[PDB]
């Protein structure tokens, strides 16, 4: 009956402890054993290794989409065992580079190696697989028994099992055993036009946290370094200081070159830019809003816009596209 | 019996919506009278403006310390109105600031303007005065009926009205109406010394979000702009890439002049640089872990920190001191 192909990608969920610290040491067929995962019933599992890897980098988006690219054609569903602190960036990078997936494609890790006492790496595998088997199109993340949009994911935390959670946007489902309780109606994720791959990027985009003290001597710094976007994790009043302060007035001098993102340090609600006069004037200096973006969404989406233009009114009219529901309309 | 401060700085509490957004425009006197808070009943309130502030600069950090400073002499109470995007910023650096207060500190703000209808200003000043009141010391912030430790507060949304949470640390007490229930034991937070005064403090730390792609070249820039602290919200692995990558030679090379410090861009649990093989090679470079602290605490204490000594060993011992429950010992 169904086809699924696991690629592995190195992770915690690839990881051992020795006594220099975990190491990942697995490839993906040690995985599925040790973590006594079944490669049959109504389906037959396909595995493979893309290319010691905890952190996935820029380069490691355009392989891991190609290679998903070109396994859609022969693949029911595909999982991507996937280290948990860049898996939200990879989910939401995949979400931009490929295009119309007519396939689940669903990444999933651990916060614990398979050989530790009360792994979750087998449960999360198996979530994933049962969401793979899904009659359903576009990239998402299974952890603790949930199903989450890709682009939609952040790491909460960095012990407790629950570490993913759907930011600012609801669960896809929840799977109980072999039920899987939708959340969004599985009529919303079906197929839609013919896949196409876009792997285009600029990686040289830098995050700050927006913090009392922050100077627009950072913003000199940063052109001087070659950096091409700026994502802020600024605050609710969605505003910068302009008052003993050269911040706001030397991101002024820049946005016409240089696309300057507002997204928050809090988590949850996202930014608006208009509710208080502080984000108003930070809008009319041309900050770009990221609205109810995630850090993730925002961060790869301004990567793969910059790969395509360096006009920031295009950058603007592409960070403000709904294109697979990592932002509102 | 009892004699309050409460202290003014701006912030949503002070603002009113006008047709450019909302905007600070209340004095302290007009944000009690609108809020219809009782000035007595066992107190009296005094109430005084520091100085349109939204957002609190590290400058303002001197003024409010050596203020509260004065303060704890006449008054058994002190409460602060504050914008809620900087205020767990101040709440931290005042628990640097001001050593051993004898009576408690006590801030607060609000997510809706008081004349907004079902405004939460009127609930979190209440909260403030009735833990005020309190035979306790130390510096608290009050919000959505919590009392929660200074240095253990962080903002997590921007629109929710329960937007403060107290991280990695319990919260103190719980107020229901004229009840406050203990959370920690109150003869837990008993004076113990004199009060002291210590503002020493240096403003030029930046706060990076490690991402993929992130390379050293950062690192040059943020040197050359004259930066002499970097906070880094990294991964729980709590390692850096060292392959395809030089952001963890180029922060070797500096990391025996500037502190380089270790916290995580996910909220809860913490960073333990030992877990992880990759976390042992960062801690190798001499990157100094945040442990369990809040990045609002990890930010202030480093700035305070750097205000002491330019000795990198020393600031290590610094951050790593526990001095008022900011971080584990």
């Amino acid at each position: 009956m169904k086809k699924l192909l696991i690629i592995g990608t190195g992770g915690t969920i690839a990881s051992a402890k020795t006594e220099q610290g975990y190491k990942s040491v697995l490839k993906i067929d040690e995985i599925l054993k040790l973590a006594k995962i079944k490669l049959e019933n109504g389906y037959k599992i396909d595995s493979t290794n893309i290319m010691g890897s905890q952190l996935i980098h820029p380069e490691d988006w355009e392989i891991i989409a190609k290679e998903v690219f070109k396994a859609l054609d022969d693949y029911d569903g595909i999982i991507i065992t996937h280290g948990t602190d860049t898996l939200a960036y990879t989910a939401s990078m995949l979400s931009f580079m490929i295009k119309n997936p007519n396939k689940p494609i669903v990444l999933t890790g651990s916060m614990l190696p398979i050989t530790e006492n009360g792994s979750d790496a087998p449960r999360n595998i198996r979530t994933a697989i049962k969401f793979a088997m899904e009659d359903v199109a576009g990239v998402f993340v299974a952890f603790m028994d949930k199903i989450m949009l890709g682009c939609r994911t952040s790491k909460v935390r960095t012990l407790g099992l629950n570490a993913f959670m759907s930011i600012n946007y609801p669960d896809v489902a929840y799977v109980k055993g072999e039920k899987i309780l939708y959340n969004i109606p599985k009529e919303k994720f079906q197929p839609n036009g013919s896949p196409e791959l876009d792997t285009k990027y600029e990686p040289r985009v830098v995050v700050l946290r927006v913090t009392p003290g922050l100077g627009g001597e950072i913003i000199d710094a940063v052109l001087d370094a070659g950096y091409k976007g700026i994502v802020l994790e600024g605050y609710g009043a969605g505003g910068l200081p302009y008052r003993k302060s050269n911040l706001l007035s030397k991101i002024k001098e820049i946005t016409p070159k240089i696309p300057v993102i507002m997204t928050t340090q809090a988590l949850y609600d996202g930014v608006d830019m208009r509710k208080y006069e502080v984000g108003r004037k930070a809008l009319e200096t041309g900050i770009i809003p990221a609205k109810d973006m995630t850090k993730e969404a925002t961060i790869t989406k301004l990567m793969w816009a910059l790969g395509h233009t360096k006009d920031v009114e295009k950058i603007r009219e592409i960070m403000h596209t709904n294109y697979v529901n990592e932002i509102k309309s």
